[PDB]
């Protein structure tokens, strides 16, 4: 083996991010003003823009999860607050009107409790949400959700990274997976415990595992520019989930900070020490970018433009463009 | 597959840019001073030096093409103005004397009227100029023109960046088939959509497509240095199209701009927001580089040198000329 | 051969480094605080934390391999000292009650009169301790003390790089193999003599001779964050030596440095000009840590966290992970 | 063809520099106290040191000349100056005892005139001074000396950087084949003409040619530590041209510069503006190393580590070591 030892399997593959790899033009008709941004966010809930806001208590509470419903997509309320705070912001948002919104669940022991405080809510998705799904767990929790509320409410597992990780999810009932360890921009799981998997590689092989079984993909993680979410579809998720892109919004919580003459807000990881109280996530700050409607336009907005470019004139068929890969110079 | 997935055709190829390669030395009798460096622009016109200028706003009006067509090369005039406005300056590049000339026209409602309006004017060579021409919209225009005007016109359709979309464009009877998607100093695109491909390689696929049928390829975008020059000739390219490399230049639109007590001037790409007032372009600035005659002298100076290493008595002969694929330590 | 020349085994490997690999996620039933991350040493020593310090002398005198033991771990006394100095430090840490200690001895004139002396002190391992061990000396001062002190000491043999040199060092009577040419943070080596063999890769061919023959492998050098100790282990290595991330301790040799209003410590190379006073390390600094205590805490949390994705209850186990090799992007 | 195009000649290879491989360790029983330095510059002339300086006029006059052979080496005196002068600097070599001594000549109208008084001046050496060997002019040139002076002078030709070329300057009768285009620190043919070889892939190519008629290769371009002239040996050169690592020495011509507080030398290329009055070098600065002696043992003793940690007893041996690949991150 040229890289070592006489185990081929020892280094499994070769994993590409985001930025190794470009979507090639293709054939096309569409017009980017013409295409059509809607997807599956799960096997039944379709929204009208593929994008949903991270579980994160510096991206997604009430406020932001109602931004994100009105601008055609979905929030995850984060669930690092008591079980009736977090019930009472499904509430709010169930008020604005006849407003998509989930939320994130662990499986600790006051988890079982809190999905159901969930459900009597009216929560939409139950998001079942960890750094390693590939358990047996956390499978038994996505499947006792499905077998006891799974008509009204829909499911999401993860996250994996591999595709035996997503095959385990489906089997378990999933109604989505979500994909993504390692990769987000406050992440330190990749130097702490030298775990990861780069993106577009983990999105392919869970859509192998996924896609024949007709269960959706959310690609969570490492998106940084609104082309991000272009390549993240066309390796075969259906939604993008979206941190660090929406946490200098004006939905998300927490105060506007004046450094240097710019401004920001905090942005922190859900494993840092700040949000636990060895974390594998940093406290970080990012640039304010205004008010979440404009953030989605111009995200959307380079979304289409790729449509246009590869012809797509759905999001299905953006999940059939092909990539070249290219090297550091590019 | 072993970036992921079970579809070895996902990532459909392994892209690469001017930086990835050099040219390899050869058996040489030509010395630089006597290397010939004319080139087919079109199937019809050959021009002396192997360039052209971009048709941007702020590279090419009329003291452009007049210097770049008597320094041997064309200009392309812009779009970015009414009608009346771009045939009156392919009128005062006419006046210069017996000067070649190109424009610039869309493929929107009053692209028809600009290109006929530039016919009267006397124009040589009408650019179908988008972003993206393997579009039926785009393939009918060149056709059009190409039967309606092509006796005394030569028509240039672009930008294409895969074998296919270059082959479309002979098809619709292109005279010349351009080169880039997503290439460009000032080009955004790659990330805001996520769409682009690597120019030698897209060099190297368009050319397949061209060459066999005797329509030259115009490498447009991406040229940072005279050497880039050369090597996109080498991979079969028959002419470069240069933006960045000659928007410096006095003969340039657009005032001087002093910061930090140097000299610049203000390049912007066409799909920036200034330009069009969701943008695919920066507008920036690029060293102030003096005469175009002498910032040609040395591109074409570069050229000349790259032929003599190469044993390249004529361009012809520099399309056959060999690559090496470097790493990013070299 | 593409690479150049007609000799395939010219270039005789593609080297790995901790950098250019992550582990991936695998199915999992084991919490990271349950986890054993006991390992073997040596044949016959086992660890409860996979970790030693450094045998240099700006990283381990007494205090620091009394901490390091009490840690669960050991530390390797440096000999950068007059013998009965070096025997006096063993001795004072026998003294704290039963820890664990090893010595480095060189092959020189005065190795053996050492390594008795520290056999009189109550050493329990002994590291012959070079830069390259593949050399009729170091192996016959390996073999001559495991014949002659081998029932009561245990021998590691170091460094290699190659598994020709790690099957040299078994054959030998190594009771443990040491890896590592060229990949320390303070090291010169690489640049100096343009001599090395990236650390992943060095591992693997190390383990390929020394598994089969239940040596356990030592990765020394090259560590830089907690994640790499997980990496190294799941290469195949038992335990981990560590000079940079021990340096900057409480318990390290040298006192606290101030510059620019942040605390450092001293580190540097036991080839560096200071050290041998043609240096093949440097003399620097490492951003002050604390306590010995805390930093093992911490590094033990990240080899655990990854335990945990990995499914893997033991070490044994983690030696079995699978790795994914990633780009520069990533 | 996966980096396009339809033929899998254009990229003729991968192309390696010195950082893109380290020298893998070997059974070794040679100390680096011990190794024998010595290798052929040409056919006949072997030297104690394998090392020659540039014939550059910021590195080899006759003081750098001098110091050179005293150290073991030899210098190349520059031909940027009047024939007379040159000879004169022969002359003055030769003046200071029995010290091996070469001289560049072009192939210019001048060139075989100067070469004559060179030869009456009494040079060991002449060197064929171009940045393209394989052309009929310099092989041509080459010959005629061969057989004119061939008996009392040894005639390097060069510079190539392709198995090709080597064959041809080899049957024009050449005594030694320098090898590099494009490598020099002070070189901009890379990105003025688009043209070069990676130094490690154009000495496999050139040797492949050479070794297997006894004529030796001389690494000329691009070492820029001890460490580098190991790996071209290594890669099957006898000897390395060093321009920048000897520039920055007391001997080079030129003054001392002082700027920021610290002290430099003017380092330039011969293609350089400066050193000419399109150019194709770089007028810059080095650090100052002080007396060639010491830079010279700094050099030499770290190929004598090499020679240790690799098991190569003289040159010849080196000349058969083997080297890993390594990534950006290594
Ligand atoms: C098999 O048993 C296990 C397996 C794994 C863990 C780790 C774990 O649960 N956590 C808590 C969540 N974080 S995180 O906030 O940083 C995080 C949040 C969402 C997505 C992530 C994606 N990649 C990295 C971190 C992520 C990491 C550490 C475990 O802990 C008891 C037990
Ligand atoms: C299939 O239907 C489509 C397909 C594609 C588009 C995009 C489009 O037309 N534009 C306008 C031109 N720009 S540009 O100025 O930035 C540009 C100018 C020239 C060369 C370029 C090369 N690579 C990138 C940008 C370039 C990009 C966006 C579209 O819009 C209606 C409709
Ligand atoms: C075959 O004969 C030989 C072979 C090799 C040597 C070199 C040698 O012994 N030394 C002394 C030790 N250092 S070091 O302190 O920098 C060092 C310390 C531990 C681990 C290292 C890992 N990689 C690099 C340097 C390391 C390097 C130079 C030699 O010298 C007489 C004789
Ligand atoms: C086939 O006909 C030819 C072929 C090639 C040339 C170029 C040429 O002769 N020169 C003059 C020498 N320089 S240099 O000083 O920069 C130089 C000096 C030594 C080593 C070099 C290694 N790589 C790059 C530059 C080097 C480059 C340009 C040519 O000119 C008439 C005619
Ligand atoms: O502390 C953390 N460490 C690692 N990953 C985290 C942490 N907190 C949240 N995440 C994940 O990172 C995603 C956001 O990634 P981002 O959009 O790149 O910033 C989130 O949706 C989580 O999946
Ligand atoms: O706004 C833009 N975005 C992307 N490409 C552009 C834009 N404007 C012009 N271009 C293309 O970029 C080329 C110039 O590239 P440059 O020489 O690298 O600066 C032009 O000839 C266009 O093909
Ligand atoms: O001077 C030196 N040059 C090269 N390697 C050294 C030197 N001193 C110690 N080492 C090795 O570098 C290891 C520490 O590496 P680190 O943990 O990356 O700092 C030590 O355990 C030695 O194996
Ligand atoms: O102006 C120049 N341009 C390119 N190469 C040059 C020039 N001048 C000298 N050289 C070559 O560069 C070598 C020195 O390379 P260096 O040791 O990396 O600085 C010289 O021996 C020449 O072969």
């Amino acid at each position: 083996v040229p890289t070592g030892g006489d185990d081929p399997t020892k280094i499994a593959m070769l994993g590409l991010t985001f930025d190794d790899v470009l979507l090639l033009p293709a054939a096309s008709d569409v017009l980017p003003a013409n295409a059509d941004t809607s997807s599956q966010l799960t096997k039944k809930i379709r929204l009208k823009v593929p994008l949903v806001s991270s579980a994160m208590d510096t991206v997604t509470e009430a406020r932001m999860a109602i931004a994100m419903a009105r601008a055609g997509g979905m929030g995850v309320l984060h669930r690092n607050l008591p079980v009736a705070e977090q019930a009472a912001q499904v509430e709010t948002v169930k008020r604005s009107g006849g407003l998509l919104v989930g939320a994130a669940v662990g499986v600790g022991d006051d988890a079982w409790e809190r999905a159901m405080a969930l459900r009597d809510a009216g929560v939409d998705v139950l998001v079942v949400d960890t750094a390693h799904a590939h358990n047996r767990k956390v499978l038994d929790m996505v499947h006792r959700l499905k077998t006891t509320v799974g008509d009204e409410i829909e499911v999401v597992g993860g996250n994996v990274a591999t595709r035996a990780a997503a095959a385990a999810l489906v089997e378990a009932g999933a109604d989505a997976v979500k994909v993504g360890v390692g990769p987000g921009s406050i992440c330190t799981t990749r130097v702490v415990a030298g775990v990861g998997a780069p993106q577009i590689t983990a999105i392919l092989e869970a859509v192998a595992a996924c896609a024949p079984h007709g269960v959706p993909v959310i690609a969570d993680g490492g998106l940084q520019y609104s082309g991000d979410i272009a390549k993240a579809l066309a390796a075969g998720a259906s939604t993008a989930m979206l941190g660090s892109l929406l946490a200098g919004t004006a939905e998300s919580p927490g105060e506007l900070i004046l450094v240097n003459g710019k401004q920001f807000k905090s942005y922190r990881g859900m494993g840092s020490l700040g949000a636990m109280q060895v974390p594998e996530g940093i406290e970080g700050r990012v640039p304010f970018r205004g008010p979440l409607s404009t953030v989605i336009h111009q995200l959307v907005g380079g979304l289409r433009a790729a449509m246009g470019y590869t012809g797509s004139a759905t999001i299905e068929e953006l999940q059939q463009a092909q990539f070249v890969q290219i090297t550091a110079a590019g």
